[PDB]
This record gives C-alpha cells, structure tokens and sequence, in this order.
C-alpha cells in the first residue's frame, strides 16, 4: 500500500512514500 507511478528522469517508474521507496517492477 502507498505505492505509485510517477517519472524519474523520463521513464515511469514505481513509486511509494509511505515506506520511502522506488522502483520500475514489483519483487
């Protein structure tokens, strides 16, 4: 939960604040 969807640097990628987290893909 918390998880989202946003750009970085031009790719959207994975994102989330409620853990402090970020990535492109889930585990």
């Amino acid at each position: 939960p918390g998880w989202e969807i946003i750009h970085e640097n031009g790719r959207p990628l994975y994102y989330n604040a409620e853990q402090k987290t970020k990535l492109h893909y889930p585990p």
